[PDB]
């Protein structure tokens, strides 16, 4: 059928003094759509265009155009011949195809090996192709050994590189890929970086470049508006000021939400997740350092009973904390009862009851100086991260028609939200591993892994790294098909993982990097286009 219905992100709506900005955005967008649709353009060129469009942060806007292009690139058999011509073309086309649900085999790289079954060592000459292969390897599924091998062959060459041999441009490109592959970096962060990079190319498509900048700043404006309303709500609750021991992480929480749902039409999800993580921060502090087991026991009990007529059992500080959570969640339940005509309160309260219990378990292991095996510890840790609770709330804010089966699967911690949480927990612990280890702390996935396997931090650190890689492959299959959930929500879940990779780094300085990123994504707009 024909679809003439409007999009929640069309400039005609998002840009309703400004009339000037709208017309230009639409004109630029029109020309870009024409290019992606160019029926007579060199295939490799078409693919490189799609790649920039996406890297610059505009893929969500030309989603159907790109699928259409990839479709005729396959039917015409342009892909079959490419897998025999260039490595760069194969890898790039492979990544874009798999990314868009297309069925591709790892055997498309078998033609770049030798009799020994190894990639031709001379391929390292074309650094560009090596970068492409690298990026594509990350979309590997379980079993695809060729891709795993390709990732190895790629990193070897990229590390042994230098600006002097490839140039300041390609060099900056290699360092970026290594820092974090495209498939794992959040879309908003990758866009800021690519836009700064593209605007320096002497042959960069000006129309596309202006559109990227204009669109990026437009979306950022929504975030600022979103954060403004949420900052008002937060300050209204005043929970952060009344609890002298608690730390305020509203801005950091919002930054985190942007990684989960960057599309402008997702303000609710963005706000729901920002608010939720904000409460998680305070409650986490309550169980981690402030509360005594007797009190923690009472609070946990209160969240399970979800009875407002029993807050007088809690000590003053928890009494305030509990009522704030109680109302906030009931608020969200109301919104859903009003919009979807469904009572989801049980699902939201269960998520919170579960989290608190995970927090309680850690408080107990800590108090009793217990030493659970990695499996028991981690099993509890990926839940205490709040990752699945955040996804359960995201669900109701992302899907229009909720399905009893889907929510029941989320309630059972289906792979869709558990896998990303595994990564969430692992990236957090990895970043603080060295610190907590040299301090005698054992409450950390890496530390726990060390004790459970009896190996060095270096050894354990690698094991955790490989653990993440495996999780990504299983996570990639979920999105590729055979999922109970709609692909849109599968991507949301995965974004939690992506955000995890970005908010947890080694270090520019660590605290310095977290400041720059939050500013480049929320506060400071991108410098206007220069002709």
């Amino acid at each position: 059928s024909a679809d003439y219905e409007p999009n929640s992100w069309d400039y005609d709506f998002l840009l309703s003094s400004i009339e000037v900005y709208k017309d230009k955005a639409k004109k630029l967008e029109a020309e870009v759509r024409r290019e992606i649709n160019n029926e007579k353009a060199e295939f490799l060129t078409l693919l490189e265009l799609i790649d920039n469009v996406q890297r610059l942060g505009l893929g969500y806007r030309f989603e159907s155009d790109i699928r259409r292009a990839l479709d005729r690139f396959v039917s015409s058999g342009g892909f079959d011949g490419v897998t025999k011509t260039s490595l760069h073309a194969t890898a790039l086309s492979f990544r874009l195809l798999r990314q868009h649900g297309f069925e591709v085999s790892q055997e498309a790289f078998s033609g770049f090996k030798d009799q020994n079954g190894n990639f031709l060592e001379n391929l390292k000459e074309d650094t560009k192709a090596i970068l492409s292969l690298y990026e594509a390897s990350f979309l590997a599924l379980e079993g695809e050994n060729i891709l795993d091998e390709a990732r190895v062959f790629a990193i070897s060459h990229l590390k042994e590189l230098s600006e002097e041999k490839i140039g300041k441009e390609l060099a900056e490109q290699v360092n970026h890929a290594l820092e974090l592959p495209l498939h794992r970096r959040t879309q908003r962060l990758e866009a800021v970086w690519s836009i700064e990079a593209y605007r320096k190319k002497e042959d960069a498509n000006q129309v596309l470049l202006e559109l990227a900048i204009l669109d990026y700043n437009m979306i950022q404006s929504v975030y600022q508006r979103d954060l403004r309303e949420t900052s008002r709500w937060w300050r209204r609750v005043g929970l952060a000021t009344k609890l002298h021991f608690a730390r305020d992480r509203l801005i950091e929480s919002f930054y985190w939400a942007v990684g989960v749902a960057f599309e402008p039409q997702y303000s609710d999800c963005r706000n729901s997740v920002a608010k939720m993580f904000s409460f998680v921060t305070i409650i986490d502090d309550i169980y981690d350092v402030y509360g005594t087991l007797d009190e923690l026991e009472l609070f946990t009990d209160a969240v399970e009973r979800w009875d407002v007529n029993a807050i007088n059992d809690l000590p003053d500080y928890m009494k305030l904390c509990f009522l704030a959570l109680y109302n906030t969640i009931n608020e969200i339940a109301y919104d859903n009862l009003k919009d979807k005509g469904e009572n989801i309160l049980p699902y939201l309260t269960k998520a919170w009851a579960d989290l608190c219990n995970a927090f309680l378990q850690e408080a107990k292991w800590l108090y009793n100086k217990s030493t659970p095996t990695f499996d028991d510890y981690f099993g509890n840790a990926w839940k205490s991260s709040s990752g699945p609770l955040q996804l359960i709330f995201a669900y109701f804010a992302v899907v229009q028609n909720i399905k009893k089966e889907e929510i029941e699967n989320l309630q059972k911690y289906h792979d869709i939200i558990s896998r990303p949480s595994h990564i969430f927990r692992l990236c957090n612990d990895l970043a603080s591993a060295s610190a907590e280890i040299a301090r005698g702390e054992t409450a950390n996935s890496v530390s726990c892994y060390m004790r459970t396997k009896g190996i060095s931090e270096e050894l354990a650190t690698e094991s955790v790294m490989n653990l993440i890689d495996e999780t990504w492959k299983k996570m990639n299959k979920e999105k590729l098909g055979g999922s109970l959930f709609a692909k849109p929500f599968v991507e949301t879940a995965i974004n939690l993982a992506r955000q995890s990779h970005c908010t947890y780094h080694n270090g520019t300085s660590p605290d310095e990097l977290t400041r720059k990123r939050v500013l480049s994504v929320i506060t400071e707009p991108i410098l206007p286009f220069e002709r």
